[PDB]
């Protein structure tokens, strides 16, 4: 297969996974050359799976888990505000499990005043179960888990708590950088998994060289890319994932 | 060259840099098979140049600088109990020049209160020259820039204050993530590099499933490791780089 193969050795070299780039290669089997320009970025987006924001128009409690410094707090409160410009600030409230960082609370509180919504600390499981029945009228919850290593023996505290009682349903988002080597994030991927995710926010793309391999792992691992963010500025440095964009950014190297 | 082609290829393999692997592959030219298990860490682990801890034995006023999130403040909280725990507290004293993030000074000042020294906010150069002056009789004073992407335009002015006035010396240290995409790295190396930089400090080994390109990036960067960090523990998880011990790890993939 000579058109294949060549692809294929291209899109590795263009840093995208071994299981995507065959996939990747492979509609060269289906397409012309000239219809392969258009349906390569538009598989890519296709398999990204990009679900609008479902965080603003469903709501529920949402909780951002994910390894040390890749933007949790800060993406959390991007989503605050995002809903809060629809909607309005009492129909939000604020939690942290996070009782590791030097007075995480405070960080999280002062963002609360910010924008304009309550703000708690849960330091247990019957603590947290409390706080989002008392917050049972908002129509989001926001919950910010604590950053670990995601081969830190401490992680499935932070994780198992989200998911037990089946009474409270809480959709978690992974929160990965897209500076990270890909088989980091994989890694990351596979011990953050130990409870259900719903989609990924992937952050920092304005520090990123490239998007190919992390793009690759949320593919490989059937994660939907929900959210981007692509600097520090709350509130305004976050979109709802453009997949078709993104792909489009991703293979150009091969051009 | 068939040896030297497989060795290069099998390096490139185990995520080393183009540069580096060929170097290394080079010497597969001046040693046996058998010379070369000990000649590969023992050449890898001498080009990434250790100098000991050199902020605890030499001191002076020593600034981290780095991309988003890769530990500096929690790297210069390490450095500063270090210090103290040989010499003493009251001849370390912190500023910080981050007046970015939600109230920097409170996390700063609060390992101040737990470490036993003083801590103070420069807003700008006047006022970081004369807390350094005021600072003159501390031995060591640590300094903790703002974390801003590599490619921020704002980049500059946390810089160019460390080495504005020939009569303060300041050494910069780069804090990078071994976390980070080769690429990434460099990128982050070649914009920071606007400033002199002393070293580097190497985060979240821990994480990390490979240190082959990041050492990679230091050598070719020629950048010394200074010292390398593989948790989140105030103030035990951080070592000075044994680069011997690291060159190994890096090589273990080969065998
Ligand atoms: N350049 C860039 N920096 C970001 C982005 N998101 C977060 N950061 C920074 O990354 C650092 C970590 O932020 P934080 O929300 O506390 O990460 P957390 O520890 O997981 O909660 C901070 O310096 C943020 O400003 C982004 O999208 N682009
Ligand atoms: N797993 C691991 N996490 C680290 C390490 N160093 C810092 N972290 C975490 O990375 C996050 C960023 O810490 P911080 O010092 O504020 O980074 P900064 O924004 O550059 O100052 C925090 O959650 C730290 O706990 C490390 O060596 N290993």
């Amino acid at each position: 297969d000579p058109v294949g193969a060549m692809l294929e050795s291209k899109l590795l070299e263009a840093e995208f996974s071994p299981a995507v780039a065959a996939k990747l290669a492979a509609l060269s089997q289906h397409y012309t050359p000239a219809e392969l320009v258009r349906a390569l970025p538009q598989s890519l987006a296709n398999m990204l799976d990009n679900q609008g924001d479902d965080i603003v128009r469903q709501g529920g409690v949402v909780a951002l888990v994910g390894p040390t410094g890749v933007g949790k707090t800060t993406s959390l409160a991007k989503l605050a505000a995002r809903f809060a410009a629809h909607h309005g600030p009492e129909q939000v409230a604020l939690i942290t499990t996070d009782h590791y960082r030097i007075g995480a609370y405070e960080q999280l509180a002062t963002y609360g005043k910010i924008m304009g919504c309550p703000v708690k600390q849960a330091h247990d499981l019957n603590e947290l179960e409390q706080i989002l029945y008392q917050f049972r009228n908002r129509k989001l919850v926001l919950i910010d888990t604590a950053g670990m290593g995601q081969r830190d023996m401490r992680l499935y505290q932070q994780l198992d708590n989200l998911t037990a009682n089946s009474r409270i349903p809480i959709r978690s988002y992974l929160v990965l950088s897209a500076t990270g080597q890909r088989r980091v994030l994989q890694d990351a991927v596979n011990h953050f998994k130990r409870i259900p995710l719903s989609g990924a926010v992937l952050t920092k793309l304005d520090e990123s060289v490239s998007l190919a391999g992390a793009l690759s792992v949320l593919i490989q691992s059937g994660l939907p890319l929900s959210y981007v963010t692509d600097g520090q500025r709350v509130p305004e440095d976050m979109k709802v994932a453009d997949t078709l964009m993104l792909a489009q950014q991703a293979l150009a190297t091969l051009d």
